[PDB]
């Protein structure tokens, strides 16, 4: 109709998506590896913005300088010849078997400070593409069993790595920000800094907290069976949504990186709801992984997908907002007045207002319905294309 | 053995625990109501060293000045009776049907203001009691459906409201400290502020951070999958950790309220492990339901279960680690290089270090086990008294 | 479009779903009590079929026989001013504190036979009414702790039970047929026969199994994290889905009832789908509730959104079978070779078959892609309405 | 003290447990291959029983007749050497791409065929090395979307396979039995057959279902958030426990396949005790990884805790049962009435008995309470070895 992307559209893709063999931890890969350079071609024909990647993604782990240098020049060659972009880079600090127990929370203080130099050489060819961000995902960080993992001494641990990567980006004159990615569980049993919330908490604590921010991901919230539109509204609230990872989940699971729009497909509309209204500015990026059932071409097929989804919950979500009708029942259900401020009158005048409690009818109050469900059935009727 | 509490101990009960009459949503109550008085008189003979209420939990609902003053004075005369203490109150911002949409938090600003002026008579009653804790476990503030809740403006109202309750406590000269109680979900569907990693990121957005900590409670960091050892370490590690919830829960369902050492076992020996070396000074506070099959004798043994049970833990975690097989297998596990700094050397030695990465030998790292399955072997024969 | 129900499709409602009053265990009640004969009218001119009831529903428990026959009376004559039918009833085995353990699995003998009583004298007024299925909710049936409840002498109990009253059904020679109803939790930590699955396997080892199915709902499938389509599919299979329970669910918590459509969406597309494409002939009936939010007009809203989506999604299923692209679709991924039998030649055939083993080629077959991300994004376009 | 295992007790391991190389989704190896005949050396010195296999853990995938035969001839050495024991086999028919979509009921009928052929090879292969089960785990076997997989169609592929595989094994005169491994999900986004009352109601529907019982996991129905030694009491009930995979699991996450006893540290005492009473006699198999972290002194670690922690739990399990204290409060808490039937009298004498229903006293029931807290905590106390 028909929600077609483009690059000013800004979505994103990982290498290692549309590139996933199909590895499971129950089986062997289904699909031989990619070239980043012909990933690069093909997103960029289904109307992609640009391209993210791991170090190890980019430049096979062990590789000398020669390679390298080569394996980076091809890259940017079909980044040229496409327009893509790169704004966005990571490292990989949980394939190899060295960072089993952790990269910048092992226990093991040899592996922490050779997690630190894998990550800064690869900062500086993040900025090299010409990257915004910088992802950290502590994948290895955590533990399957209490006593192996001291988790104030990891905190100390992990503030001690990313404020030495502060340190590092200021010193260099870098404009490069991070982003903090949280999931509960998986690969190890329990995952620190697992939610939105624990990440931005964290920040916090930082030297620098202005250089850091969340990467929050769909399905990671949902593996906790969080609702991932609030926790992206209150990483907007805290100023601190610096990217974001779009996939699919159904609840409570191993995590599923379906296509986005999979999964939960009412947490997609309201999630875009959210990033529309809010004007949020950052790449829409896809950490996915096509299903292990597919052939190259069902890999296209669901990144296009992807895109196609993001597209129609947009339209669906403005002609939602748009709607007199709908307009009119958020009044109803006083949307308005939970945007006004509660006593901007001030603390002695709340005090001293017998409306707010001699005098308060509570029973009035109480008897007075939100009208909710009507609302929320505009919401559906908007979302599937049902109004009239 | 034989595990008795005193009040030495500081194990605290809500008076609604205890007092819980069975009322389920499919189910009528199957106790009768306690007297609060009474409530006092058999915990402290169980060796309880307090009790905590809600508001409403001591003077009903609508109760006149007269009404107010002598449900307080019996209280108080029980507590003098029995030596029992107040650590902690609060506010109920649930159960009446005004609070259907929230109290801070509500759509209706006639509700955020009544809300705000219920919690501050309450913070009046809980100083005149010797309280040093004010919890707020805001239950209702959520939502079911998307389009019902924009959570920026919620999260505005939220600050709002804590912004006024630490000018009222500061304009008053009062100690108390604030304990924000986080929750997932149930009653509503999905509830702000869902974990403590929300609300501590929340709390540091306040005018006066210093003012307010975390209550977590064992159940509803568990109702997310969460780890709540690992969650109290990180409220720890930010100095938060101001009241804690102790009880049981199975996983991922309704918030069950079991007695503490019930659901997660092995969580609740890592719980006590944890609070026990860090040297939380905080009341153990129990906030459970005895089961509604129970009778009276049963509400006492579910009480005097939680207390048990944790004494138990305590002997258990203190034997682990004061045992020298268990302190050799932490240092083969590599638990004190966890707690040393990465690189007290400083960022630029790290940079010029060739042994953290061009002469870091991966496979020699990567093939040293962290015999983490040893150690957790120790701790699970300390717990369940099966060493030699 | 548009979308509205008429007695022909067949929607029921339980008159206990409408007629939530709103109590949860964190809240009192915020609707007032309706009149089972304003329930039928309302119900009626929002176009639904009938309705259902359990025992206490219709008459106060503790009621007299006069009381008893005038409440059944006024009853009657709303469903003969309304032509609302009733095609099922229900015992209340779970509100009365004497059911605290359980009815029919009860650990107190007198209970189990005071639970058998009280479901015969229902089932006699269940036929009266002309209902022809006989829902079965073991809600009590279960335990908080281990050694409360030997679950095979409980199976044993509730086998005796449903056997007693298939005997009672034969020797009056009623048609009514019974619908076992499993849950996995809530109210009871953990409920006998918690998933469809379970209930399946549990008739199977009746005396009489030809006159039990199961009644499955959306939600309580969810709240164990399965996929209610296919439960849905496996009770079909078995010739066992003898009444369903559609409403929504978030997930893994606590039973929510929400409206249906609500909750998961893409599986309530793919349940109606399934019980439209197997012909299902039975009810299609709401157990959910009206969030407490709600006044009567949102009570009245969300009952006819669940009739509404019903009909959206009928309409997006059938619109995606019948689509020749769709079809397509569906040979290209085999789903036709799904439906054909593996070795209808026999067991020696297939042993003599060498193109099955020796000279199968097990690498083309498995770089075969199975293109099942084009058929799911074309079955997301039908349900969106973003073909073309 | 010491819990020390010895053949006599029992417990065997597969090759795949010990032999786990540590590969995760997210994560290279951490460990060389192991050699079967050095596993069956090393868990006979730890005093395991014997071990079982997959076809493909005994003979690499594509081997020749007369390698085949070479690694049978050393695996049958080691057997022999050691005495240990091979009760199980079971078919991979999920790690080869060939079978993403299914084995049984993959969408390609060639696929269907090739997995049957493949299976009876390997059955062939149990009989000769003496075991009296086949385990059949169908991990393909499932769904990632809606539209891939007709569950009825995939059901009757099921049905179909199985039915063949009895005919087979009849044909042979092979005295062999299958058990059926239900899993929720992982690999696929759902696995039909997902719990054991899924699996059991299908047996039923098998031409031969005395053949079939079920090989429920720990793990596995923890996935769903269900409680295992419920589903294990419903197999035993049924007649069906064939074979039974211990291991740890921390609920709704992916399977961790954590060593006994880790993960729900009361389910596993719950389990061992229910076994004991039911005078389980199959084998105490154990399907768990030791964690990637570890090394070989680690993998030998946590195969000897899985053995001492079922054996410190049967000490402690029939502590329990024997203890006067507990028989009485059993007792008290009516388990021994639970175990009387309800209407021994037959249906119309419970329909005469005035005490049922005219005469039943409802309120002096309820006001009974069931004693169950009691009765948990001296089950806590013995577990726990904090009696006295
Ligand atoms: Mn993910
Ligand atoms: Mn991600
Ligand atoms: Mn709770
Ligand atoms: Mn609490
Ligand atoms: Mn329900
Ligand atoms: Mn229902
Ligand atoms: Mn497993
Ligand atoms: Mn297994």
């Amino acid at each position: 109709m028909n929600y077609q992307p483009t690059p000013e559209d800004r979505f994103t893709f990982g290498l290692w998506t549309v590139g996933w063999q199909g590895r499971d931890p129950f089986g062997d890969a289904t699909r031989r590896a990619l070239d980043p350079v012909e990933s690069v071609r093909r997103l960029a024909e289904l109307g992609a913005h640009g391209v993210t990647f791991h170090d190890d993604d980019l430049i096979p782990f062990g590789s000398s300088d020669s390679e390298r240098e080569e394996h980076v020049k091809r890259f940017r060659q079909a980044l040229d010849d496409t327009g893509m972009k790169v704004p966005m880079a990571t490292t990989n600090l949980f394939t190899h078997p060295v960072f089993k127990d952790g990269g910048f929370t092992a226990n093991d203080r040899d592996v922490r400070r050779y997690a630190l130099r894998k990550t800064i050489r690869n900062i500086d060819l993040a900025v090299e593409l010409g990257a915004e961000t910088y992802v950290a995902w502590g994948g290895r960080e955590g533990a399957e069993s209490g006593g192996a993992k001291d988790v104030r001494d990891a905190l100390d641990r992990m503030k001690e790595a990313f404020d030495l990567l502060g340190e590092y980006v200021t010193s260099q004159g870098y404009d490069i920000r991070f982003a903090i990615e949280p999931k509960p569980n998986e690969p190890r049993g329990d995952i620190l800094l697992p939610t939105v919330g624990h990440a931005l908490a964290f920040i916090e604590r930082l030297e620098r907290p202005e250089l850091y921010g969340v990467n929050p991901e769909v399905g990671h919230e949902q593996m906790a069976g969080l609702n991932f539109p609030h926790g992206i509204a209150q990483a907007l609230w805290a100023g601190k949504l610096f990217h974001i990872d779009l996939n699919g989940q159904n609840g409570i699971k191993y995590d599923q990186d379906l296509r986005f729009g999979a999964g939960d497909l009412r947490a997609a509309f309201w999630l875009v709801d959210l990033l529309e209204s809010a004007g949020y500015s950052g790449p829409r990026h896809f950490d996915f992984k096509p299903p292990r059932t597919e052939d190259f071409d069902g890999v296209w097929a669901s990144a296009a997908g992807c895109m196609r989804n993001y597209l129609i919950l947009k339209e669906r979500a403005a002609a939602f907002r748009a709607d007199p009708e709908v307009q009119e029942a958020l009044r109803a259900s006083r949307l308005d007045e939970l945007a006004r401020p509660t006593a901007a009158d001030g603390l002695q005048a709340l005090l001293d207002d017998r409306s707010a409690f001699e005098e308060f009818d509570v029973d009035a109050a109480a008897a007075r319905g939100m009208a909710f469900e009507r609302l929320d059935q505009l919401a559906m009727d908007h979302l599937l294309g049902a109004r009239g």
